[PDB]
């Protein structure tokens, strides 16, 4: 079961929460990830397709589109590439196309863009963006 506002509460229930911000409370890959760290969870990772939906889910109650949201997504080694921060094997992947391609060398941080594409982009680990915890 999930944590109230998180998601339903059947044992196979994925608990993920949106946080979106205005530009003063947004926040670096880095800062997000401790934020959803510090509750006892990481950013969100999207392991498969049922995952994908139900975060796309939660974006059309929020009203909003085209928001983009830190996902667990970080460069590893470079033999590694991309990994997601809360240790799951990066098996399902949804990059939007030429994706991860990092630009000029400074994109080692995914994001998501929310749209019905539901596309991961590499960008910059530095800039400040939306994000999204699980738990
Ligand atoms: C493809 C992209 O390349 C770099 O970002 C460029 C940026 O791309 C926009 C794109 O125009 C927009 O349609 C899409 O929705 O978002 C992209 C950014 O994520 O466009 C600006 C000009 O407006 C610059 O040309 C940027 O170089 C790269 O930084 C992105 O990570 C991404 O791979
Ligand atoms: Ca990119």
């Amino acid at each position: 079961a999930c944590p109230e506002d998180w998601g339903a509460s059947s044992r196979t229930s994925l608990c993920f929460k949106l946080y979106a911000k205005g530009k003063h409370e947004k926040k670096t890959w880095f800062e997000s990830r401790d934020f959803c760290r510090a509750l006892g969870g990481d950013l969100a990772s999207i392991n498969n397709k049922e995952e994908q939906q139900t975060i796309w889910r939660l974006i059309t109650a929020s009203g909003s589109y085209h928001k983009l949201f830190w996902l667990g997504l970080t460069y590893g080694s470079p033999s590694e590439g991309f990994t997601w921060s809360d240790g799951s094997p990066v098996s399902y992947e949804n990059w939007a196309y030429g994706e991860p391609n990092n630009y000029q060398n400074v994109e080692y941080c995914g994001e998501l863009k929310g749209d019905p594409t539901m596309s991961w982009n590499d960008i910059n680990c530095e800039h400040l963006n939306n994000w999204i915890c699980q738990i």
